[PDB]
């Protein structure tokens, strides 16, 4: 059909071993900066002793750097705390002798090439955070439970508040951190003090108060504020870093349930509100470019009461695409797929040659249901959650069950060339998969129970595959290691041989396979979201479209390192369908016309007594977050106001 012809020689003198001697418990690997080949490898032992290895060339050759760390014991609670983009910083943690005044870190800020040491004034409580802004600023929880921040890369370090309980970094250095007065974190629940700092510590703003907790997403700053003379919550979003506030129109909620940024970005947010009572589940609600009107987006959404897991993903290799699990009236869980931001969701269709399991009624029509976070946590056969890579148009890898539920049959492995419109089976039984050069190369390897000496590959999107040997010697198989964002050619095969065992590391290099660059020729045109294309509107998702530029399958060849994926949008004219009900308005029947609501019930009336002047008048209809139409359809009628037709009812005071 179609094969890499002479392959074992392209790929044997590229086949680069390292075995890691003295290693065993801890395993954690580090990648420092983009287009370095810096990884750092951290094994701890316990009786302990901490071993430090360092590459330079993607994981095919380490060299044992535990001298730097003058062989001392490192603590794996914090990591190795990384520094941002390619400013090289490392920061490790050792753990110190019982009675000392303050920690001791290692820092390196050439790429893990020269560490220095540093007693710090106090013992570290969280894993130092770098400012996103500047690499040099640092922030830390003391095991006292005050603010630390630091100038000079974790040099001097002064405490710039004492009752702290979360602190976070926001853009331009600044940082937003809640406070407690009385007991401690637990005692003041929802009764702290959201506050800030833009002078790191000089100068000190009280942004809220009666405080539950805080997060940010996207453009937004979200605070869920306690109830006065009342056990309930709510949120409350700003988007000018804590000036002005605005109740979200959201459900308020008791102590037993929670709040979750699912996703969130520069135009809107994914926000999960739990069901009343342990149900495992709660409902989607989509934000409007405020962060404060909110649309119902998905119901009996499955997110589990301990321990927090939810299939919720996002297919990042195409614009509007979401995945998740919803919980069925007859408890079974299937999977919702929405191709435009949570507007409208729907079953996976299942793929043209495959057969329905034991879980479908109808032998002949079922859908896809796909294995995440919530299967892998059933200790389902699933080895890894879906995959998709922004770099890679399209494509998404995943384990899957052709049903109307999830299975608990051992799964085969599912891939769409399309973001998900359309699926085929890739290979069958688990895997471990990686997407190497933008899609260039996509990687196999076996879940099984007894060792593995072998390596799929393939070079037009899973279609046709290729078995390759990399030892002579099998490998009790553990995990992958490839470079973060989906571009080099190198990927790190881990395991351990069979014992009186070792940890082992087998880097294969693609630049042999791939000899030849891609040039204009191997490129073909794509209609991303296509259903109609004698339709006009044919592509239209979030007011437009987009035509990209794709290798083709036949086309074998190296994307490159500096690939830049080549998209041209096509801005369609508004239609009333790129528009969301404001504050007061709702959608009846099938029809797509914004109407006035009779009255207000539930948080809908809350909203109504306790908002502001902005919310509260309405256009009727908003523009759907970032949705980019022109021309076409607007709504025409007046800012009109509700504060008068809520208090209607209400017999006022004089
Ligand atoms: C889902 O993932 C996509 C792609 O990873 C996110 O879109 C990117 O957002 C950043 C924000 O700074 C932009 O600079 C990029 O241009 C976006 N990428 C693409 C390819 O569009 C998207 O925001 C995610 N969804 C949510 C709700 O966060
Ligand atoms: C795979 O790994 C090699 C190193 O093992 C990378 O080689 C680097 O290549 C760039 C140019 O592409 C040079 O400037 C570096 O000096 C090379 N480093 C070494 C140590 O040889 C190679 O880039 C990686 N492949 C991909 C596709 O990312
Ligand atoms: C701060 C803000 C705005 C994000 C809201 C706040 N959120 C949270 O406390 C919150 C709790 C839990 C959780 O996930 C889970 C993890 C484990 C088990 C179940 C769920 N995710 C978020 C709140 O609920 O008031």
């Amino acid at each position: 059909c179609g094969r890499v012809r002479d392959f074992v020689a392209k790929l044997a003198n590229n086949t680069h071993q390292h075995v890691f001697d003295d290693l065993r418990g801890s395993v954690s690997l580090s990648w420092v900066g983009d287009s370095t080949g810096v990884i750092l490898v951290l094994t701890t032992f316990h009786v302990g002793q901490s071993k430090l290895y360092r590459s330079e060339d993607y994981g095919k050759n380490f060299k044992d750097i535990t001298d730097l760390i003058n062989n001392t014991f490192i603590r794996t609670e914090f990591g190795m705390a990384i520094g941002p983009e390619n400013s090289g910083k490392v920061v490790l943690t050792a753990e110190v002798s019982g009675g000392s005044r303050g920690g001791r870190i290692f820092r390196s800020s050439d790429f893990a090439k020269n560490f220095v040491q540093t007693d710090l004034p106090f013992h570290p409580l969280t894993q130092m955070m770098y400012s996103p802004q500047n690499s040099d600023y640092l922030l830390a929880l003391s095991t006292e439970n005050g603010l630390w921040v630091s100038k000079n890369f974790g040099g001097k370090w002064e405490e710039i508040h004492k009752a702290v309980c979360l602190a976070k970094w926001g853009s331009d250095n600044t940082i937003f951190f809640t406070t407690y007065a009385n007991g401690s974190c637990k005692a003041d629940l929802g009764a702290l003090e959201l506050w800030r700092t833009s002078d790191l510590g000089k100068s000190f703003k009280t942004i809220g108060v009666k405080i539950y907790s805080f997060g940010l997403g996207g453009r937004f700053l979200f605070a869920s504020v306690m109830a006065d003379k009342d056990t309930t919550r709510r949120i409350h979003v700003s988007t000018d870093q804590g000036d002005t506030w605005s109740m979200a129109q959201l459900p308020s909620v008791g102590q037993e349930q929670f709040y979750s940024i699912l996703a969130a970005n520069d135009d809107m947010v994914f926000m999960h509100v739990d069901e009343p009572g342990d149900t495992g589940f709660g409902t989607i609600f989509t934000s409007d470019d405020r962060g404060i009107v909110y649309s119902k987006s998905l119901d009996r959404h499955l997110y589990t009461t301990t321990g927090g897991e939810t299939d919720f993903t996002n297919v990042t290799s195409l614009r509007g695409v979401y995945i998740t699990s919803v919980l069925s009236e007859d408890n079974s869980i299937q999977t919702m797929i929405t191709f435009d931001q949570g507007g409208r969701w729907t079953h996976l269709r299942k793929p043209e040659n495959s057969e329905c399991d034991a879980t479908a009624k109808n032998k002949n029509e079922c859908s896809l249901h796909i294995h995440a976070s919530y299967s892998i946590s059933q200790k389902l056969n699933v080895p890894m959650a879906p995959l998709s890579e922004p770099n890679a148009v399209g494509i998404v890898i995943a384990h899957g069950s052709v049903g109307d539920a999830i299975s608990v049959m051992v799964p085969d492995v599912y891939i769409s060339d399309d973001g998900g419109y359309s699926w085929t089976k890739m290979l069958e039984g688990p895997h471990y998969y990686t997407i190497l050069d933008s899609g260039g190369i996509i990687v196999a390897i076996e879940h099984s129970s007894r060792p593995i000496n072998v390596i799929k590959f393939s070079t037009d999107e899973g279609q046709c595959w290729q078995t390759y040997t990399f030892t002579r010697d099998p490998i009790y198989f553990t995990g992958l290691a490839s470079e973060p964002g989906a571009r080099s050619m190198n990927i790190s095969i881990w395991g351990f041989t069979e014992s009186t065992s070792q940890w082992v590391s087998y880097t294969i290099d693609f630049k042999d396979i791939l000899e030849r660059n891609c040039e204009e020729k191997d490129y073909t045109i794509w209609l991303a979201h296509s259903t109609d294309p004698e339709d006009y509107e044919d592509g239209c998702i979030l007011g437009y479209k987009e035509q990209f530029l794709r290798l083709r399958k036949s086309s074998m060849c190296q994307n490159g390192r500096d690939y830049v994926v080549t998209k041209q949008p096509s801005i369609c004219l508004c239609s009333l369908e790129d528009f969301l009900c404001d504050f007061g308005y709702y959608r009846p029947e099938n029809d797509s016309k914004c109407v006035e609501q009779p009255e207000l019930k539930g948080h809908d009336l809350e909203f109504c007594l306790y908002g502001r002047e902005e919310h509260l008048t309405t256009n009727g209809y908003r523009k759907i977050p970032g949705d980019k139409c022109q021309g076409g359809v607007n709504p025409v009628r007046e800012v009109k106001d509700l504060k008068k037709k809520c208090t209607s009812n209400f017999l006022s005071p004089e």
